[PDB]
């Protein structure tokens, strides 16, 4: 249960701005049949994320592909990131006639996600279930760095935010998707609430837990292999709009991009994390963590950003 309520926080961009970081395929978010929502990760943009997997495995079980692309490349501010997925929600929740969507993300989008069910009270009724695949909700463990890089730090502000205010526990129906072995993302070997990707009350899907100890998929692997699809698709189909365990098993344990990706596509998915880490080293840096904006500060009083130390909030 998070614990904000009322009206919805401002929004620090434009609306212009933000519809024009939204995307659907062959369609527009204002006129869209079941609309799927897809929140990109660290350094990439929505197409750069899910072109190689999630746009067209969605296309093919029957939805409409739809995405944000925050500049620059995710690399800002995680919360201005989210005002990005709020505005795509309220957008495609009217455009699809008053219907729940389901949003479907990579890494930070998780987070951004769980963010936005978070602090702005208004989406909660329209998102359908949340699919978060290497989510990073208590960030990672692993001078000047990108503002969304600061933010996914482990011990970080917005995360210490985001726990306080309840985000550690399932808003939606949600499934994270997340591996042992991930080299982006620690610590996630636990099968626990230890573990980053882990939400209570949700779905929590380790690789391991189901195709073993020794079974291996990196960060950007568990977007796009096989076992990632199988278990997508189950949360997806599913009347409780979570993953079920009887729709997947070992027999499911490919490692490899998802099957019924083209040749170029699967290239180009195992090649997904390259791109990222270009658009870090060439992004934004500093050498302190964004400021909270208003509506979260209440949650990390005590912690220090740009500005200094947060301070209670009258």
């Amino acid at each position: 249960m998070a614990l904000p309520s009322g009206s919805d926080p401002a929004f620090s961009q434009p609306k212009s701005v933000l519809d024009a970081g939204l995307t659907c395929q062959g369609a527009s978010p204002s006129s869209v049949s079941k609309p799927i929502l897809l929140v990109p990760g660290t350094g990439t943009t929505g197409p750069q994320s899910f072109d190689s997997n999630w746009i067209p495995l969605s296309t093919q079980l029957g939805y409409t592909p739809c995405w944000i692309s925050p500049p620059p490349f995710m690399l800002n501010d995680t919360q201005v990131n989210t005002e990005y997925m709020v505005n795509a929600i309220t957008a495609l929740y009217a455009g699809s006639g008053n219907n729940k969507l389901p949003v479907l993300t990579w890494s930070q989008g998780g987070l951004v996600a769980q963010w936005g069910l978070t602090f702005f009270p208004s989406i909660r009724s329209k998102v359908d279930r949340l699919m978060a695949f290497a989510p990073d909700y208590k960030g990672t463990v692993l001078a000047v760095s990108a503002p969304s890089v600061w933010q996914q730090t482990t011990g970080s502000a917005l995360t210490t935010a985001l726990r306080n205010a309840g985000g550690l526990t399932q808003i939606v129906p949600t499934t994270n998707l997340y591996s042992a072995t991930d080299e982006i993302v620690q610590p996630q070997v636990s099968n626990s609430p230890l573990d980053s990707s882990y939400l209570f009350n949700g779905k929590n899907v380790q690789a391991q837990a189901v195709c073993g100890p020794l079974f291996v998929i990196d960060h950007a692997g568990s977007l796009t292999s096989q076992f990632s699809y199988v278990v997508g698709r189950s949360a997806l189909r599913s009347t409780t709009g979570q993953a079920r365990s009887a729709d997947y098993g070992i027999t499911d344990c490919n490692p490899l991009p998802a099957n019924d990706l083209t040749p170029e596509q699967k290239v180009a998915a195992a090649a997904l994390l390259a791109p990222a880490a270009a658009a870090i080293v060439a992004g934004p840096k500093q050498n302190c963590e964004p400021d909270l904006m208003p509506y979260a500060r209440p949650f990390a009083v005590g912690k220090r950003t740009c500005s200094g130390i947060v301070t209670p909030l009258e």
